[PDB]
């Protein structure tokens, strides 16, 4: 009724109300809120047990994958849960914004350096998912990778447990498949899109800007060369051909995510000193919001 328990940086805290500053809205119901206790700022979800059956199963799958991934450092955790007669409280990890918002922001590239960490802690969230509990994410795009001014690049828990449109990141094998009932696809189209998103943030561009429709995106999947990294804007060999390995079109040849995690490209960004959080600091400083 009047006490929850939130646990953070290894330590449990009873939580009361008071204990709570409500700060609004983020960018679902879910607000920010800082902890008294510690100075953590946190993000709040409300499920309510009126809401939608179908955007509820969501939540509660999505919170199980996140509930079991406290082993993942790049999957945004749990701090707790309050259930009440009425509805359940889901405490969050905060970041600060997803990858979708900040290209709005930069308006234009990302550098390579941020895209190098990003990529690395991308790649192991969703091989972590894969091989620890079985989930083909499915919905591999920049608004599911967020960042935060620690520093830290996480997958987004929005659709974590995967399916349970986006033409623009559909890998060519998933287009026009035999079975779309049994769509019996594998981790190598979400290889594609990641791909497909580095590519964007790298350039600032999404890759079929210039399409006017969701079929002519397909068409140009299918019937182009894939969209690899430009010459003109200084991105390393290392990059160029993570970029190239991922936007393999035929997917029989498309590597998984443990030969990409042997790649030049992860291991130059798993040794690199890169300052993540104060650039971060900088973009949120220098830009405004949506
Ligand atoms: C100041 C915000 C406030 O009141 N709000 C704004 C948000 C919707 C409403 N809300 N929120 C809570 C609540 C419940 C829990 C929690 O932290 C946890 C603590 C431990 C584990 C998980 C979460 C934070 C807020 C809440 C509630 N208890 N009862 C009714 N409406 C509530 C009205």
């Amino acid at each position: 009724k009047q006490t929850g328990y939130l646990t953070i940086g290894g330590q449990r805290y009873q939580a009361e109300i008071n204990d709570l500053e409500n700060l609004g809205e983020m960018g679902g119901q879910v607000w920010k809120m800082r902890f008294r206790k510690t100075g953590h700022v946190i993000a709040v979800k409300q499920m309510r047990r009126s809401g939608n059956k179908e955007e509820n199963k969501r939540i509660l799958m999505d919170l199980d994958v996140v509930l079991k991934s406290h082993d993942c450092p790049y999957i945004v955790q749990c701090f707790g849960t309050f259930i009440t007669n009425t509805d359940v409280f889901i405490a969050m990890e905060l970041m600060g914004t997803c990858a979708e918002k900040l290209k709005k922001r930069m308006q234009g590239p990302i550098p390579e350096r941020i895209l190098g960490k990003m990529t690395v802690a991308i790649v192991k969230a969703l091989y972590y998912l894969k091989e620890k509990h079985g989930v083909i994410h499915r919905d591999v795009k920049p608004s599911n990778i967020l960042l935060d001014e620690r520093g830290q690049i996480k997958l987004c828990d929005f659709g974590i447990s995967g399916r349970l449109g986006c033409a623009a990141y559909m890998a060519p094998e998933r287009i026009d498949p035999p079975d779309p009932t049994k769509p019996d696809y594998d981790i190598r189209a979400d290889v594609w899109s990641l791909g497909i998103s580095l590519v964007e943030l790298a350039t600032g561009q999404f890759p079929y800007k210039n399409c006017k429709t969701d079929f002519e995106v397909l068409t140009k999947v299918l019937q182009e060369e894939p969209p690899l990294l430009p010459g003109h804007m200084g991105f390393s060999g290392d990059f160029q051909s993570f970029v190239k390995d991922c936007l393999t079109k035929d997917h029989r040849k498309r590597p998984k995510y443990n030969k990409l995690l042997e790649h030049s490209f992860i291991k130059r960004y798993e040794t690199l000193e890169v300052d993540v959080a104060s650039w971060f600091k900088d973009v949120m400083a220098k830009t405004e919001s949506p």
